[PDB]
């Protein structure tokens, strides 16, 4: 029935726009009449202003996705973001300690909620809109349908409001109302033994252990010889090269040269980003974060080291070529999995290099914004 969704100005389950529909659906907001007073929490139940920029305050979110944010669909796994991935994440440009909001219990003084915005435009079908990007909503496993999350969201709205922001971009595997986009997420196995003995992969009697094996081998040999790590110098040639390849796309966020420095500088077990420099010139680009899940009730194993497509642009290469040297680099610094989107141009290469559908899918939302669906290959923005 989505109570709580239809009261809010998003889209009703049949509303569809056709592709010159561009707008809000509540124009000429006024942040003099935002309401100034907290959203009530339940008796026992306070806010907290989280300091991500504190190493204790990051811990405590650190604790609470670690045993309570999201799992896949059998739970077998739960995403383990980890504390320096979070800083970063939360921490970009202009990015407001306000908008990172946790829930305690006031008699434990434990974290037991969260949920969390930075600012950034984003282009929906060619306007350019001032947006804040919402994350890591989460509510502790024992509090579940208490009717909280509503809470958390009208509350960080409130805040956002009150910056003059009026629109949001969010992601999530479950379907609420309404998305702008859905896309499947593809698994292309670097360490199957290991995928084999935590059940992300199976065998058949065509395929033994040996060919599982044998069949997902990849050459030590990059098809760009000269992918590098990024270091500070490349910032406008990673500007140039992403910030005109992503003009194509139906959705995309607009980086500011600030923004590229922030998102794209290599930092170990967080953002890996390689390019390849022709005289002076980026004229290639490839792009992961890592993103370990939680493996539950494995005797063996605890964790998932997995890599998660970003952006990847080439312009001297095949996207295949491209994205086969995105594996191998992958494999290179330990992960046992690449995981892919099928946005941008991420579809066209899942067949041959060796990609196998998952179990579910992204969609992509806005919030406050009327507008028409498109399939994924026109999104351009990966969230984290
Ligand atoms: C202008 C700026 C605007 C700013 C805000 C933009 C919008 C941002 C929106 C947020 C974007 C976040 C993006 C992001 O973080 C990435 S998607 C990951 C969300 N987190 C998790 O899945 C972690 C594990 N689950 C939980 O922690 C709880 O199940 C949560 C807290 C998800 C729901 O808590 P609960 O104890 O299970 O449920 P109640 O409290 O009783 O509440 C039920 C109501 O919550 C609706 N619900 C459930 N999951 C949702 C989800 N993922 N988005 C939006 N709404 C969601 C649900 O449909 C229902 O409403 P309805 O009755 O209408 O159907
Ligand atoms: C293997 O462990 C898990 C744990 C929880 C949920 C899933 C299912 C799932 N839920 N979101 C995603 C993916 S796959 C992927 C590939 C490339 C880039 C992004 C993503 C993605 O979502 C990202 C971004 C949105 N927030 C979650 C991670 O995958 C798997
Ligand atoms: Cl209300
Ligand atoms: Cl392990
Ligand atoms: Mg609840």
């Amino acid at each position: 029935d989505y109570k709580f969704w239809y009261t809010q100005p998003v889209p009703k389950i049949n509303d569809e726009f056709n592709e010159s529909v561009n707008e809000p659906f509540i124009s000429d907001n006024k942040v003099e009449d935002v309401r100034k007073d907290e959203y009530k929490l339940p008796p026992g139940y306070s806010w907290y202003v989280c300091d991500v920029k504190d190493e204790k305050d990051r811990s405590e979110i650190y604790t609470l996705l670690t045993d309570n944010y999201v799992e896949d669909d059998d739970n077998i796994f739960r995403f383990n973001y980890s504390a320096e991935f979070l800083l970063w994440a939360l921490t970009s440009p202009n990015y407001l300690k306000t908008w990172h909001i946790g829930v305690k219990y006031d008699a434990s003084n434990k974290l037991i909620g969260f949920i969390s915005a930075i600012p950034t435009d984003i282009c929906i079908h060619k306007r350019t809109i001032k947006m804040a990007e919402v994350n890591f909503l989460c509510v502790h496993k024992t509090l579940r349908s208490k009717r909280l999350a509503p809470v958390l969201i009208k509350e960080i709205t409130r805040r956002i409001n009150l910056e003059n922001i009026w629109q949001a971009i969010y992601t999530a595997g479950v379907y609420l109302p309404k998305p702008v986009s859905d896309a499947r997420y593809y698994h292309r196995s670097i360490n199957v033994k290991k995928l084999i003995e935590i059940g992300f992969s199976s065998l058949n009697s065509r395929l033994t252990m040996s060919r599982a094996i044998k069949l997902y081998r990849v050459e030590d040999t990059l098809n760009i010889k000269n992918m590098r790590l990024m270091k500070k110098k490349d910032v406008e040639g990673v500007h140039k090269l992403l910030g005109s390849y992503l003009e194509q796309f139906n959705l995309y966020a607009v980086f500011t040269k600030e923004e590229i420095a922030h998102w794209f500088l290599p930092i170990e077990n967080v953002i890996y980003t390689y390019v390849n420099e022709e005289n002076g010139k980026i004229k290639d680009m490839i792009s992961f974060y890592s993103l370990p899940s939680q493996i539950l009730g494995n005797d063996k194993y605890s964790t998932l080291n997995a890599a998660y497509s970003f952006y990847n642009v080439t312009t001297t290469a095949t996207f295949k070529q491209l994205m086969q040297d995105a594996i191998l680099l992958a494999k290179r610094n330990n992960f046992d999995v690449f995981n892919a989107l099928e946005v941008m141009q991420n579809k066209s290469v899942f067949e041959d290099l060796k990609f196998g559908e998952g179990d579910g899918s992204l969609k992509y939302y806005l919030y406050n914004w009327k507008c028409a669906s498109f399939a994924p290959a026109h999104v351009g923005i990966v969230l984290l």
